[PDB]
DNA sequence: AAAA
DNA sequence: TTTTTTTTTTTTTTTTTTTTTTTTT
């Protein structure tokens, strides 16, 4: 019976063994049957093939009837003594076996037997692996080629995860699209920064390997950051986006405790966001560079074993408190980009404040539960991804934006406690000799920012080589006892006495202007 | 039926009892059957013998029909009252038993019964024990004899683990192989150091006992060390290569006895590499010598009981920060090796920077995804291991390289706080004597490197004899109360004053040159 | 089941199709000021908060506890002294709304001084579907 | 390095009596230990006590051979290492068989001579090196 | 009395 | 920071099966 069933509708079901060693049933959904919302034209996970059980009990009945007619039709034709006993016996045996299908114990064994026939090796691990396919409400979306094509008919894509956002072709003329474009442009006044930020956000739809880049931007206390952050995650779906705790990136030093569940995010999530912090905080950790890089990482989650998974998502950290950066690794600075907001929405917007406007109370409280808002916004992002692929061939570092990397490098000229101290007490006052071995400079530098900046475990390396990695090594010798005694300068703790010694778009900006833009 | 099946297809299945007391089935894979990639000509683990279940229902039917035909033929021949009833009864009983083989409960019972027949004592513990056999995508590779032999036919080796990297003989003419060789030559400029490091890396292929040598070398911030580590780990495969925590060696932290999943690493692995350190890390005997020696070690299965696993994997630790070592024993500084890189890639490489070149942004983001790259790298590693076996007969310590063991001894002359204090504060100033059982000297030394190097708990006895483990004891007699008072020194503070008191390869370097090389 | 979708609120005591399962054990009746208990509660309530505008504004805020959907981010904290009757009002609402929609949470939670690492936390839960959270005095 | 210890679960394992403690994840059953203990190290052990009984159940020794890879004739108390002598020679089962035979023969000799009393034998170096520790380790 |  | 949550169970057979005496050959 199982062999007949597999030969009859066997293409619609796939059985594969999970990681835990339990057989799992998957059914391919077609229109004309009940399903949950947004689960069309793609595989779904089902614990028990319920539609199969009714199928074997109802659809299989007519095939039984065809046998019943065939035997009696042969019985009708006269023959020799065979019909005396043979046809009579088989008919009695078959009708006895007829009711057996409606039994429950009989059906359980049939399903267990059919697990071998429907078994398809190497199917679970190749599910939702193609980064160019996204599950959408009205089918499956393919971004393999430009323009992106929506497949809403039969196919063989091994896709299971999805988001419930139905896709429509991008229409700039849509009223929701028009409102969203106007509001977004007002959010970020700079055209170039708007182009740069949108392109970076465009990579979130991708589920493959991406350029190692960390985005963090500052600005007004009530700019509206969480509005855009929430919208992208809501549109892009829970299966591909997640709420990531800031403590993971701002853990003190420990890599992980024996179980860890928060870090096991990003498994399939293509997007994670970081929100406003309580106060200015230091984030220089192992995970600062370990997590951002595209290299594979491994971790453990409680009962789940300690396995690896490729980190594939775009990280953004928006806040109003400047982050305490303390390092000298140019590689780390490569991953980081910085921007500053310049809009502080106010309930009494006077004409004397052009860098702000009036809040809309319903802008965040509502305008999200409306599906059309998600559909229009998703169309905006999809159009941008096609556009970015056309121009820069999917290279986010090669896009040009004068205002970005300019505020970032200005930020780089900040968050440098050593360099600030350099032209504070020793430089511009070099005409003396009060510099012992570097340990005293370590102590002098330590006590300065201990109260001025923060307390920190002052290890030897902080100036054992940073003396050469500065501007003060121009006069750096060693005694006959070596000791690397500096040639000396007016250390002079404190400062007492003196020291001796863009283009505005015409009417549309999503058109991006020509290549220089 | 179980006996018949065991006699029928009994050379393809092996049943052995796991560690938890559950019988497990292993299947021997052959070409022409459904299979995963890279799992040919070697055993695999099976939850339930599915293809055996279909086999007992398909192939046994032909034998059943043969028996039925024989019975009918014997019934055809003329006989006496034996065929009157005996043959008829046998035919009826056999017909009734024929459909039994299809029954699910019957099949499950037959499988459970045949578990005993297919049982083969002493099979699991002898899996992967031979270190000269490595699983590959196109079968199994044997490195027992030179040259290594690829086995793609029937065999009897107990090999189950593998990697999906197809193996081909080392062909230097391959474009990818030539590109990789040129890049590797550029990364490490020195020929001799390049060869020594490559020979050390080639030992990762082996899984048997190896000489207790630890590799730890410094490099530039943008040197590319992590590229080599990730490439080796990717080529070897997860089953044999794993990413261990750098801090593990630096900080023993919790005891191995304390639940540690990383302790379950290094079991069967052939590779373990350390990632870049955010800063200089201090470590000494913090589970150091345990990872150094090649003897068998215990195995704390996280929260479970205390096992014992033999370790043979090659350990490498790469960072851009030095590591603080506080010890004097020659034995510890005899199973370690150090080297320093000299390449700092720049995207604006002037002619005045010969010891660096232009970065390739796609050199790390991609070029690992190409299977041909792994094939070429695996061929290179195999060829280098073959060369080492041919020349030095597996003795890594036997190969000579001048630049290596010279940077190592130079590092040994450094990372010694005691010698710094000695030839900074007491040596060159022996024209006085102020010593209170050296206790004042011990306290001065301790507070000296507490601010100079690091703060840590102290023991008086460590310097009670380490003072004699220096050049300080040149003049130290003792009072009538002993007290071992030093007989000359000068406790110095502040400035004070000086008071009286290789060959470049012709065209090819992978050819290793002659024995001098 | 009580419907607040349309004004005035309507009671359904016959067949319907709304997938609702949670509830509270407080029967609903049309608001009648003539009931002695209604007058009794109103008189005591009016005496509790003297200011008319404050009385209107506070109860309008607490009137949102019936709603279970998205609400505007407003935090209400207010000061008193001694036997001020503050506990009486919070306690009344909680039982009136019922456990399925109201709950008591650790006062320490409000302090936020405590920080939770990667570890189980239960008091952060229980807020699902609820529409009212009330606290007590601290040390 | 050197380690400080004094009666910290010391005598509980020194005596041949019975102790008991945590059993993985259980309470306890019993611990009747019968195994000989040895603690070799290159750093002096710190002991701060004057109990006669503790020193009674103690022994100390100090070897005088420190092999060198460049052994000159002027160094009689050291020789040349054999790197393989520890790296291998343990894998060969014949070595373990010979060592086991040696151990059995020595145990039989002990039984024949001193009838199982290890302290019955006399060794000048033994005890002397132990009392030397007694002379030391006394702040 | 034996087979269903 | 263990601690207690996590682990690790933990149901694990059970139904049934067979027969079923009677029936009807
Ligand atoms: N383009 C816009 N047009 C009209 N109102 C807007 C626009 N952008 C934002 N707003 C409103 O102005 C406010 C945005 O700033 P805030 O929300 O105060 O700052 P924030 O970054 O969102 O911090 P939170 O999470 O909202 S407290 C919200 O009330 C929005 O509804
Ligand atoms: N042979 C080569 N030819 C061209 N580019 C190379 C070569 N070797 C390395 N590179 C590039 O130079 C860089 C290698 O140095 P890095 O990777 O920055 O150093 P590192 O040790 O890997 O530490 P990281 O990767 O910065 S965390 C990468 O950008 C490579 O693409
Ligand atoms: N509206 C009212 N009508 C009559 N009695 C009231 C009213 N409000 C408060 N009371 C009385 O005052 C007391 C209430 O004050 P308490 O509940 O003791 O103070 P609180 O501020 O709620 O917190 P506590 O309990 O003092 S820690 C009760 O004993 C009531 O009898
Ligand atoms: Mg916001
Ligand atoms: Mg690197
Ligand atoms: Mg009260």
């Amino acid at each position: 019976i199982a062999k007949v069933i597999y030969a009859m509708m066997g293409n619609k079901f796939v059985v594969d063994v999970d990681s835990n060693g339990k057989y799992v049933w998957f059914e391919f959904v077609l229109p004309g049957q009940p399903m949950n919302q947004g689960e069309i034209w793609k595989w779904r996970k089902e614990v028990n093939p319920d539609e199969l059980h009714i199928y074997i009990s109802e659809n299989f009945s007519r095939v039984m009837d065809r046998i019943t007619e065939h035997i009696k039709y042969h019985l009708s034709q006269p023959h020799e003594s065979n019909i005396l006993n043979y046809y009579k016996k088989l008919l009695k045996a078959f009708e006895r076996s007829k009711s057996k299908i409606f039994n429950d114990s009989f059906k359980k064994g049939v399903i267990r037997q059919a697990e071998f026939l429907f078994r398809q090796r190497s199917f679970i691990q190749t599910l939702d692996t193609n980064p160019h396919l996204l599950g959408v409400g009205n089918g499956v979306l393919s971004i393999e080629t430009i323009p992106a094509k929506l497949i809403n008919h039969f196919h063989e894509h091994p896709i299971h995860q999805y988001t419930h956002i139905c896709y429509v072709p991008f229409n700039p003329e849509n009223p929701w699209t028009k409102l969203l474009l106007n509001a977004l442009q007002d959010i970020i006044p700079e055209l170039d920064a708007r182009l740069w930020i949108m392109f970076y956000l465009s990579t979130a739809i991708f589920r493959g390997l991406k350029e190692a880049l960390m985005l963090l931007w500052l600005g007004g206390g009530c700019n509206g950051k969480t509005f855009l952050m929430r919208l992208v995650a809501m549109v892009l779906g829970d299966h591909y986006a997640s709420k990531l705790n800031i403590s993971l990136l701002t853990s003190c030093r420990e890599t992980a405790e024996k179980p860890n569940s928060a870090f096991m995010r990003l498994k399939g999530r293509g997007y994670g966001y970081f929100e406003e912090t309580n106060k200015s905080e230091v984030l220089n950790t192992s995970r600062l560079k370990e997590m951002v890089n595209p290299g594979d990482v491994t971790a453990r989650e409680l009962n789940q074993k300690q396995e690896s998974f490729q980190m594939t998502a775009t990280m953004v950290a928006a806040s109003n408190y400047n982050f305490i950066i303390d390092t000298t690794d140019h590689g780390t600075w490569r991953r980081l980009r910085h921007y500053r907001s310049k809009v502080k929405f106010c309930h009494n917007p006077d004409p004397s404040n052009p860098y702000e406007k009036k809040e809309d109370p319903r802008f965040i409280h509502e305008y999200i539960m409306d599906p059309d808002c998600q559909n229009a916004f998703f169309s905006i992002l999809v159009y941008f991804w096609e556009k970015l692929q056309k121009e820069y061939n999917g290279q986010i570092k090669k896009v040009f934006c004068p205002t970005i990397e300019s505020e970032t490098e200005a930020y780089r000229k900040s968050q440098d406690t050593l360099h600030r101290f350099i032209t504070e007490r020793v430089v511009e006052s070099p005409s003396a000799e009060t510099v012992y071995n570097l340990s005293e400079v370590v102590t002098a530098y330590a006590e300065w920012y201990n109260t001025n900046i923060n307390v920190k475990r002052h290890i030897a390396l902080e100036l054992s080589q940073e003396l050469e990695n500065s501007v003060l090594e121009k006069y750096l010798q060693w005694s006959p006892n070596k000791t690397r005694i500096l040639k000396g300068c007016r250390i002079l703790h404190k400062f007492e006495t003196l020291q001796p010694g863009i283009c505005e778009p015409k009417n549309k900006w999503w058109e991006w202007s020509p290549n220089p833009s």
